[PDB]
């Protein structure tokens, strides 16, 4: 659902795509005007971050779909965090879809399609080459991009149910913030209904999924979406 | 503006009055169902800290203006929590009033009314007698009660500006929250307009005082007072 185009050592366009793929690609569609969305949205959330001192990939936008990022050496790991049970989660705790958690939790996973991303300790990541200190820098920025995210959304009557941030090393050693910040991402609920405003909506087929990506953008902006 | 009145060792009534006082008591005024409204309020605040494992002095309620706490022995301390600049900030910060602040800021004022309550450190507190861990346990749940209050007002459309909390030991030497949470004790803002639904009203003559209080209770109840 993106595309990254090297530009040279230190830059590149990740470009968004308006291809929607679940279930290891035995699930696919189209939908016009996601990718579009899905940039903007992006935009939004790392600009947002920077504000409040997080160190993220966003250089600029090169177009509607098309964001220009700083090149990073990556972390081999999706870092999710859950303010909310729901999804794989219910496998793991013996908790209801939508109980709200005390804290909020963190859950490391290997990125590997082979082993379709296993979740790992910091035992394993240290395997992997990620220190201890790394990981706990890790996880701590990730709880302060949730505290940010969730009360952002709150405010606007979304609950931000849980999502999965990427990390990578910069040319000077520090720990960046990369990848996307969507609705393909996250998990998103309206806060009265309990309605999923994410690609839930594509993967369970629980409704219009360019309906609900609208919906996030025009709670967010205050504006309806022109592509 | 209360009144502590002690049942027995463990014990007590705090009430609250429909007196307002502000510099020093060189500015004084009454607001009729202040006193009530300050009371509700607490009680709804220290039974949301409680309901997410807050200690605090609350027991319950003897009365609309009344309610019943814990004895504690008191740190001789004002903690402060700030998440917008504003007010004593603004002296200390290059800063501009309404200033969002990138993470929270715990300030400790040693309760001393002779000294006007000055702002002291970890160093101070030590001579004071509280140890460095006392210290950290306090900031520590000050912080936490800062991530509920701020969050809970702002679905509501109030913004948490800054607040201060007390703290006591109990018998079993564990650190309570205790005195009141109350518009008295706090600024809270409209999160549109940014006009203050707190003792700054009276402070300033920048509204009505019970007006400011009264929309503070509808928002977070539903119901008027
Ligand atoms: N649970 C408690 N146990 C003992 N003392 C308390 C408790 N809660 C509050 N206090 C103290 O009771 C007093 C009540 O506040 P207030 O009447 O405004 O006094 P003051 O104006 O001197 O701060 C304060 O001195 C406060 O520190
Ligand atoms: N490979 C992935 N790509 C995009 N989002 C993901 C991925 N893995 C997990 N997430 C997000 O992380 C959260 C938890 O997913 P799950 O473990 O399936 O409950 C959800 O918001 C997912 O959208
Ligand atoms: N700033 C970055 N530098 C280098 N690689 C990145 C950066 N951000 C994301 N990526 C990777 O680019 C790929 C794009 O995601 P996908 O659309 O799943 O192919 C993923 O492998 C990401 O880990
Ligand atoms: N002695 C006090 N009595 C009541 N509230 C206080 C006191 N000191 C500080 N506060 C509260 O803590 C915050 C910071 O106050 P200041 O340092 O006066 O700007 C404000 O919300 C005040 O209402």
């Amino acid at each position: 659902a993106k595309k990254m185009i090297p530009i040279d050592d230190d830059k590149l366009i990740m470009e968004f795509k308006d291809d929607a793929t679940a279930f290891d690609g035995t699930k696919k569609a189209r939908f016009k005007g996601k990718g579009w969305l899905n940039a903007q949205l992006s935009v939004i959330f790392f600009k947002l971050l920077e504000e409040h001192g997080i160190k993220t990939h966003f250089i600029g936008v090169a177009g509607g779909n098309r964001l220009i990022v700083e090149k990073l050496d990556m972390y081999p790991l999706e870092v999710v965090v859950r303010n909310v049970v729901a999804g794989s989660l219910k496998k793991r705790l013996p908790l209801p879809e939508g109980y709200e958690l005390p804290e909020p939790i963190v859950e490391l996973y290997y990125k590997n399609d082979e082993l379709h991303d296993p979740m790992i300790n910091y035992y394993h990541a240290k395997v992997l080459g990620i220190s201890l200190d790394e990981i706990k820098k890790i996880e701590e920025i990730a709880l302060k991009v949730n505290e940010i995210l969730k009360d952002y959304l709150a405010k606007k009557g979304i609950i931000l149910v849980d999502f999965k941030l990427e990390f990578g090393k910069d040319k000077n050693g520090d720990i960046v913030l990369a990848d996307e910040i969507s609705p393909d991402t996250c998990r998103f609920w309206d806060a009265k209904t309990k309605r999923s405003l994410d690609k839930d909506v594509f993967r369970f087929d629980k409704g219009d999924l360019i309906e609900a990506y609208k919906e996030i953008y025009e709670r967010i902006t205050g504006e309806k979406p022109e592509f």
